[PDB]
C-alpha cells in the first residue's frame, strides 16, 4: 500500500476496492490530508467523486467561498471545493468522468484531460479529448473562469458553474426544476427542461486505463 495516496486511483491500488470513504493527501504530504468519496466500481475506479446530485436535499445556490472550500455530506449530496480540484489536477494528467441516471436511463462522459486552475484564474476550467453517450455538453464550457452570484448566469439560473453565456452542463442547479436551463441539465442528453435525478463527477489519472 502506499502510506499517502494522493487520489482514489492510488488508494485503490492499496487493494481497497469498495466505494466509500478514503482519505488521500495532496501532493503524497501527510499534513494536506482530504476525505474523499472513491467510486472504485465505475470504469474500473480510483474516481475521486467531485460533485453528487440524487435527492434535493442539499443547497447548491451557494457563495464562492462554499464553492471554493466545498460543502455537503461526501455520502449524499455534496461539492468537494474548487481549491481541491485545482490542488488534485495540479498532480498530474486527470481524466473527468460524469455519471447521470434519470427514471432508468443512464449515459456517461469522459474527457481525457480535465483541469481546474487555481484562484488566480477563478478556478478556470480546462476540459478536453469527450467519449461517451451524454453528448459532449461540456465543450461549450470549455476554457471559462467558474461562476457564482456573488462573483450573471448563477443568478439568473440560481446555481454555480464555469458558467458561459450561460451554459449546456448545469450540475450544480436547482434539483426537480425542469423550468427551461433552472434544472440539474445536461442539454445534450435531456435538454434545458428536464431536471436529471442522479449526476456525478470524478476525476482520476488519465493513465489509469492502462498503469
Ligand atoms: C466542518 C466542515 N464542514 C465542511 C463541509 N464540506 C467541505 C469538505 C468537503 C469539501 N472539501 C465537503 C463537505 C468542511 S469543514
Amino acid at each position: 500500500s502506499m502510506p499517502f495516496p494522493k487520489d482514489c486511483s492510488q488508494a485503490m491500488l492499496n487493494g481497497d476496492t469498495t466505494s466509500g470513504l478514503y482519505t488521500i493527501y495532496l501532493n503524497g504530504d501527510k499534513a494536506q490530508a482530504l476525505e474523499v468519496f472513491c467510486d472504485m466500481t465505475s470504469d474500473g475506479g480510483g474516481w475521486i467523486v467531485f460533485l453528487r446530485r440524487k435527492n434535493g436535499r442539499e443547497n447548491f445556490y451557494q457563495n464562492w467561498k462554499a464553492y471554493a472550500a466545498g460543502f455537503g455530506d461526501r455520502r449524499e449530496e455534496f461539492w468537494l471545493g474548487l481549491d481541491n480540484l485545482n490542488k488534485i489536477t495540479a498532480q498530474g494528467q486527470y481524466e473527468l468522468r460524469v455519471d447521470l441516471r434519470d427514471h432508468g436511463e443512464t449515459a456517461f462522459a469522459v474527457y481525457d484531460k480535465f483541469s481546474v486552475g487555481d484562484a488566480k484564474t477563478r478556478y478556470k476550467l480546462k476540459v478536453e479529448g469527450y467519449s461517451g453517450t451524454a453528448g459532449d455538453s461540456m465543450a461549450y464550457h470549455n476554457g471559462r473562469s467558474f461562476s457564482t452570484f456573488d462573483k450573471n448566469c448563477a443568478l439568473s439560473y440560481k446555481g454555480a458553474f464555469w458558467y458561459r453565456n450561460c451554459h449546456r452542463v448545469n450540475l450544480m442547479g436547482r434539483y426537480g426544476d425542469n423550468n427551461h436551463s433552472q434544472g440539474v441539465n445536461w442539454f445534450h442528453w435531456k435538454g434545458h427542461e428536464h431536471s436529471i435525478q442522479f449526476a456525478e463527477m470524478k476525476l482520476r489519472p488519465s493513465n489509469f486505463r492502462n498503469l
